[PDB]
C-alpha cells in the first residue's frame, strides 16, 4: 500500500506479477518473501544492494524476509543476464564462498525483531539430497520445453549456444520458490530485472501443483552516461572490506555523477522522500558542495561498514 | 562382414553410424553390444521381436550380448516414436513389470556360453542413485539445447508438445551407454528405428567424455497393406503365453500374407539364405499350400513358446 507506493517513488519496482493482488496481501498480512543470492565469487558486490536493501525495506515495514544462498545452483549456473555460458565451479570451491555470502548477507537483516526475524538459508539442504528421477517427474512433468524456450534468459541464448545444465537451471530455482511457499509460507519472491523469467517459473510450478503467490522484481540500476553501473576502472566495488576497502568504497560513491546521486539516494538510502527532495535542491543550488554525493556515501558506507569503518575513510580522505 | 551382410540381405540394418568401422571391428574382436528395453506394460509383444533374436544373431556369431531393462528409463518415459505425451507409470508399477520382462528377455539368449555369455541389466542400479546436481553437469554440460531439439524424436513434437521430464529422457538413455561402455566395454548399441537420437546421443556422450563406439538401428517391420504390423483385431500380440496364447501366436503368423511372408521368415526366422529362397519359389509355385506361412509360424512359436507349446497350438488347430 505504502510501502509499494514508495517502492514505486523510490523506483525499485521493475515488474510485479499482480500488483494489486500483492498490495492487498502486503496490507494484510506478514508476508514472507524471499531472494536468491549464488556464489559465484566469495563476496557479494554492490551489484548486490538494490535486492539485499529492499529486503531491508520489506522487513522494516513488519515483512519476513529469507536470504536464500545458492549453494545448488551455484553449481548448474544462471544463464540470466549473462551472454555466454559459464564455467562449473568446483563444490568445494562453492561451499566455501557460501560461508561467506552468508555471513555478509547476515549484516543487512534483523534476526533478533519477534514476528518477523529474518532466516538465511541454503538451497542445497533440499536440492543436494534430490535424484534426479524425482526432479524430472516431480518438477519437470510441469513444464513444457515451449514453456521454457521462450524465457528471456535462453530465448537470448539458442543460437548463441546454451548447455541443458543452464537450461534447466530455471527449473532448480522454480523447485526453490515451491518448497519455501510450502515450508515457510512465503507468497512473494523478488530479484533484480533479470530474474523475472525464473520468478514466474516458480509461479508455474506452485500454480500446477497448488492451484495465491507474487513476483516483484527491482530494475537495472543505470547510468545517465549509459555506462554499466558498478563498472569502475579499478574492477568491481565489493562488500568485502579485504576485497575493496572502505575508503574506496566510500569513494567510489562520492564520485557519483550529479546525473545520478538522486536516483542512487532513493536506492540504496534510508532516508525520506522529504530528506531526499531536499537534497534535490541543494543539488540544484549549489552543485559544488557535493551534498548529495556525500550524504549518499556516508549512508551506504555505514550500512555496509558500519560509523568506525565511515570515520575512517572520511579521515583517510 | 558376413554377419553384417547377412542382416543386410535380411533386411535388419535401416542405418549405421559407420559401416566400414563397425564391420572391421566385428571381424576382429568379440564385440560387446546392447539393447534397451523399457517397461511400459507387463509383457514384452512381437514390437520387440526384431530387436530381440537380431541380439541372438549377434550372439551366435560369438559377439556378447547385454540386454537393458529400463528400471529408470521407464519411469520417465521416451517420446521417440509415440506422437503423445505418456502418462507416468508408478515406480511400484514398473518395479514389478521389470521382473517379468527380466524373464522373457532370458528366454531368447545364451548364459552358458563361455566366452560370450549374456548378461541382463537394470538402469535403475546407475541411474536411481543419481542426484539432480551430478546429471546435469556431468551429463547436461556435454549437450546444447539445440543439438537436442533437432533430434527426431523431440522436432516431431514441440508444438505437439513435449514436457521437459520426456525432454531430458535421450540424456538418461546417453548416460546408459557411457557407463556400459566403461564398465562392460561395450562398443556397439542397437535398436529400431526411433531409437536412432537415443543412440547417438549417448556417442555424442562418450565422444566428448573419452574422444570407439557404434549404432545400428532396426528398420520398422512393414506390411505390404500399408498397416501397422502387430496391429490386429484382437489387440496386441504378447510375448506372455497368458496373455497371448500360444495358439492365437501361432494364428498370427500363420495368417502373414504371401506379400509379407519372406519379409517375415527372413526378420523373425533362423532358416537359411538357401531355406528361405527355396521357400520364395515354393511360394510362387503353389501359394494355396501355405508352406512359407506354416514354416513361419512353427519356427516363431517354437522360438518364443517351444515345441510342446507348438504342438499345442497345431493339435489345437
Ligand atoms: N537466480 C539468482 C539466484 C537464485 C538462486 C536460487 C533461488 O531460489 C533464487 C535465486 C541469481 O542468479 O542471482
Ligand atoms: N529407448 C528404448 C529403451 C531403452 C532404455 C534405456 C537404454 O539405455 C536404451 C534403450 C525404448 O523406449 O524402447
Amino acid at each position: 500500500m505504502d510501502l509499494l507506493a514508495e517502492l514505486q517513488w523510490r523506483g525499485l519496482v521493475n515488474q510485479t506479477t499482480d500488483e494489486d493482488g500483492l498490495r492487498k496481501l502486503l496490507n494484510e498480512e506478514r508476508v514472507t518473501l524471499y531472494c536468491g543470492f549464488d556464489p559465484t565469487a566469495d563476496s557479494l558486490h554492490i551489484g548486490h544492494l538494490a535486492a539485499i536493501l529492499t529486503m531491508r525495506r520489506f522487513q522494516q515495514a513488519g515483512h519476513r524476509p529469507i536470504a536464500l544462498v545458492g549453494g545448488a545452483t551455484g553449481l548448474i549456473g544462471d544463464p540470466s543476464g549473462k551472454k555466454s555460458e559459464r564455467t562449473l565451479n568446483a563444490k568445494e570451491t562453492v561451499e566455501a564462498w557460501s560461508a561467506r555470502i552468508k555471513e555478509q548477507l547476515g549484516r543487512f537483516l534483523d534476526f533478533e525483531a519477534d514476528g518477523n526475524p529474518a532466516k538465511i538459508k541454503n538451497n542445497y539442504d533440499w536440492i543436494g539430497p534430490l535424484d534426479v528421477i524425482t526432479f524430472l517427474r516431480d518438477v519437470g512433468k510441469h513444464f513444457s520445453v515451449n514453456y521454457m524456450m521462450a524465457k528471456e534468459s535462453v530465448q537470448s541464448r539458442i543460437e548463441t549456444g546454451i548447455s541443458f545444465t543452464e537450461f534447466s537451471y530455471m527449473m532448480l530455482q522454480a523447485y526453490d520458490f515451491l518448497r519455501l511457499y510450502e515450508t515457510e509460507g512465503c507468497r512473494l519472491q523478488i530479484g533484480g530485472s533479470d530474474q523475472w523469467g525464473n520468478i514466474t517459473a516458480g509461479l508455474e510450478l506452485i500454480r500446477k501443483t497448488k492451484g495465491r503467490a507474487f513476483g516483484l522484481t527491482i530494475p537495472l540500476v543505470t547510468k545517465a552516461d549509459g555506462t554499466k553501473f558498478g563498472k569502475t576502472e579499478s574492477g568491481t566495488i565489493w562488500l568485502d572490506k579485504e576485497k575493496t576497502s572502505p575508503y574506496e568504497f566510500y569513494q567510489f560513491w562520492i564520485n557519483t555523477d550529479d546525473r545520478d546521486v538522486i536516483r542512487y539516494l532513493k536506492y540504496f538510502t534510508f532516508l525520506s522522500k522529504e530528506e531526499i527532495e531536499a537534497l534535490e535542491q541543494e543539488l540544484r543550488e549549489a552543485p559544488e558542495k557535493r551534498a548529495a554525493q556525500k550524504t549518499l556515501a556516508e549512508e551506504v558506507t555505514k550500512l555496509v561498514h558500519g560509523e568506525e569503518a565511515l570515520r575512517q575513510a572520511i579521515r583517510i580522505s
